């Protein structure tokens, strides 16, 4: 039995889930919310929908099941809420908002709306992490004790996105300190080293062009957490699980597995994917693939609107870390 | 101007076609047909289109674009003819026939209808496969001297499929011998060696479940080829280009990137694929994209009907050498 | 042209140090200092060296114009000292003392004395982690602005060398410091965090099994170290530079080029080989060539004692950072 | 006790010999033979042994344990009759001779005293190739099927030596043959391509610069051998051994385990080993150390002189299948 989904948003991340829908049988697009109406006709009359202007005018229907929340991340929360004072489950994309205290507003009027709203954090999905954690769940490297993510972005974003970007900690390394608690949920330390190695833009702004955090477990394990806002070869995404019995790692992808041996050098393989949206691909098909398993079960999606508030709390607590040259504790006593 | 397709043949790559047209945004299936009509009506209806049991309720329409035919073998030379005999663009799966003869006939019939047909040899629409012809022709690694393939499939097909298979030369390295033309277009002489080390049943319809081809191309250039009829860790496609500046090599394909590494070995990856409709996923969907602008260009295939011939050709050459022992001159003198 | 040398233990390590003299043909192994006598003259005698005991033997003598301490920590200050007094070139092995105060004690008695020591941290001539730091310099991947080095030991070692190791930060991380340094000299900052997630032992001794160094450089640089008392597969020494134009990185060496493949996984390897005196095989012969034409050239050497002495401040440094969970100032103001 | 060994020629290959002699704690050269008396002076005198000009010389002496030839092939036959009529063990370098005819009447000649001939296939030395020659024979990939070995050179020999080398079968492929026996000792039919596309110089001799050979084993094993006389890259020497359960393979050695990334590309490693005596280094230090211990064993040499037997005659039949186009049966019923 096939379900209606509701499209949010139009931009950039509004095509991919839009298009993955069509090919997923058990769903299908019907409408794009986005004050841009000419962009939003342009992907709602692509695979045959109807487009907005304003929220309400969606928020003002009653044949939707699913709400792929796909709009500017500040104004997120206020069509979260509305998806949940009408009992229909929702898909957001970046966490929540970038203040702290809209956020925990939005959970307190959602009260326990946080179980009918997943979030997009994508990486969870991608088949080789996912793989990782799997695994690792499945002991097959013993008890998890180092977790090693190097993350490094193509280039810095434009200027006025360094603006509105909300320091690196809370515009990048956030989904590393995700996917950090998808394998150790529970950190009780948080230490973060900023400096400004190459980008006179990102300096002015007292933001970080490269950082290292350091989060502790509750049992001991160490998550390390590299970043870098510029890499020349691509978009550099690796992750090291290391355990009592093992080692798991995943390699960055390319598009081909073409490599050239000559007198200048050997194993010359392919940059890697310079652009999120290809390395991840498979993932957003397989988080919406999960969007659907939690709307045809109802027992809650993961990760969770929760998820999203403490993957913020661990990015500010970052910042204050490495402003402050000190280990900061995330809950006292 | 979206294009109608007529697809033949409801089996497991008639549902890669049917699934590949749905997603390609140029084309349309309009009609499927497969004697067995309940396996059609089931693939049709999860496509949006009609379910016929004959080629003759094809035909019957008058809005067929192009067609693609992943039925039987048998069935190859009949639709091809019907097709082009209608002005029909066709995209074939390989063989045209199992009989050099039949092959002949049908071009004759059909005459300068032979341009409208395209032959499915996939593989040449592998990114990795296609990138490495491509940057070989740029002169990347000098004049081409030795070309290695190394195709290994996981296990024998079943009994039924591999007696009307034509034996390995016809139904394996048929593949190989076209990705050979692909790099050498002119062969000159065929070398082929075959043996029987595992299966009982390969051997039972007179069949090798292992050869080794040595092509010699019109330059003095080597094309090596490896089969087996089975492989315990996957679809083994490898081919490897070497040349007076350089090599080029293709590795394997696997599902994650993922690397464990214990007390037991390091650098363990997960087997490589094992079905090769995973392998060739980016493959079909290209060659289906190649056969649209063929289509909307009317300026003829590639691979084309004479493709299908010579690695028919070549396929035969092999068998007789290599229950000669002996090689064999393609043009005498 | 020959020069005489003379070794100041019998142990594990002068066992390496004897032969990589003798096999060197510009040098000549002439004594063996060690308490435990019989293996020094077990050992001597395989070489066409004396055997003593004490190091006042080998101050009995006069044909002494090259020094190397193998001996245990406890008499480097010692011999160091009675060597500059005769002023003959010498090498060490690991750290001058534990003690920073001994050091510094060491120092002051020396002087100017310092400048014909030669300090053993012989991974800087390993060819892998030599070559990336030469080609670093070269500018091969611009500036440099990143630095991960992951260490892990095959396991932890007896109980009595845990108690007189004097910390993982002085027994270990020690050496990763000094890498550090061969890239970034001028460290300005240092952040340490340790941990205990399986050895029982080195709990009781109020040690840590594992830590993450991150050091701040003069520039902006970030160096990321990784240790672990246990590792499953080998010895783990792994290093990659990172820089604006580029990446450069060390795998791990096995003692084959052997890969296997099949139905449980593909391009399985050998465990990494697991003793340090086999990883670094070519590193402690090309220290010991360092060593002879500095003497050949009278010109100091490098590393000399103001690199040891750095590396146990960075270490008591790291340690200091560690307890108060707080980043470290080297030199405030 | 120390065995005393004499070496013919002061060349290459003689100048590693005597250097793993000298090295060896079993062996002790005392005396090396070449009509260059400067070379042989030289290098003696680097080895503290004496230096003559003639075999008689090193004849007159009557405290040789063993000789090791490596001049050159002309010298072979001469040389390993008069060592053994004498009682003298002999390591001799591949070909015994590069006529078959000469190689038999050497044989009927010395009868018996065969057994004292080692021949000096060092590539079975090899700790990768060795370590998958006991893989394989101790069942760890099943019945091994196929087994695919390339070989390329990283350029033609001086004009003078490819002059009396007997053509790339006898002088180069002689080694993958001996490699392929070491493999599957019984090999009943042979098969070989030869092409001429970049050396007007080997064009010249009536010479192939690039082979193919595939061979038939006593149960049906494909052996199939890739040759060129250049490479860009360096000495490319890779061996894959696959059976019923498995694959193993070994892949080239390069200097360091540098890897470089950057915009061009990713994974970019050293260029392999250009020179053989790089290559092999391990090799020929234990294969001299088998040659050692036969000598005290007194039990007999692997490879045999049957072994250089049956190589020369399979590279003399891959030549007679190259020329005449067709397969040739080994053993004639
Ligand atoms: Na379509
Ligand atoms: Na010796």
């Amino acid at each position: 039995l096939t379900l209606r989904i509701a499209l949010f948003g139009a931009g950039r991340i509004g095509h991919v889930h839009a298009a993955n829908i069509a090919a997923n049988p058990d769903l299908e697009l019907v409408v794009i919310a986005d004050p841009f109406i000419e962009g939003a006709q342009r992907l709602a009359e692509a695979n045959g929908a109807e487009a907005v202007a304003s929220p309400d005018e969606v928020f003002a229907r009653d044949d939707i099941d699913g709400i792929v929340i796909g709009s500017p991340t500040s104004t997120h929360v206020d069509l979260i809420t509305r998806a949940v004072e009408r009992g229909i489950p929702a898909l957001c994309e970046k966490p929540i908002d970038l203040d702290i205290e809209m956020v925990r507003a939005c959970k307190e009027k959602i009260g326990d709306g946080a179980s009918k709203v997943m979030l997009g954090f994508n990486r969870r999905f991608d088949p080789s992490f996912a793989a990782i954690n799997a695994r690792v769940a499945n002991q097959e490297i013993g008890n998890l004790e180092q977790l090693v993510i190097i993350s490094r972005d193509p280039a810095p974003a434009p200027k006025d996105y360094i603006a509105g970007s909300g320091g690196i900690f809370r515009d990048m390394t956030i989904h590393d300190l995700d996917m950090a608690r998808f394998f150790v949920p529970n950190i009780v330390e948080v230490t973060a080293t900023g400096a400004n190695v190459f980008s006179q833009e990102i300096a002015e702004f007292n933001d970080y062009d490269q950082v290292i955090v350091t989060l502790r477990g509750s049992k001991g394990e160490l998550i390390n957490i590299v970043n870098s806002r510029h890499c020349s070869y691509g978009y550099d995404q690796r992750l090291e699980a290391f355990g009592s019995k093992g080692m798991l790692a995943a390699d960055n992808i390319r598009p081909t597995t073409v490599r050239k041996h000559n007198a200048e050098s050997t194993e010359q393989a392919d940059p890697i994917f310079n652009f999120f949206l290809e390395r991840y691909d498979a993932a957003y098909k397989a988080e919406l693939a999960t969007f659907a398993q939690g709307i045809r079960d109802g027992q809650g999606f993961s990760p969770n609107f929760e998820d999203g508030v403490i993957a913020l709390e661990l990015a500010n607590a970052c910042l204050e870390s490495a402003q402050t040259g000190r280990t900061v504790t995330l809950n006292p006593a």
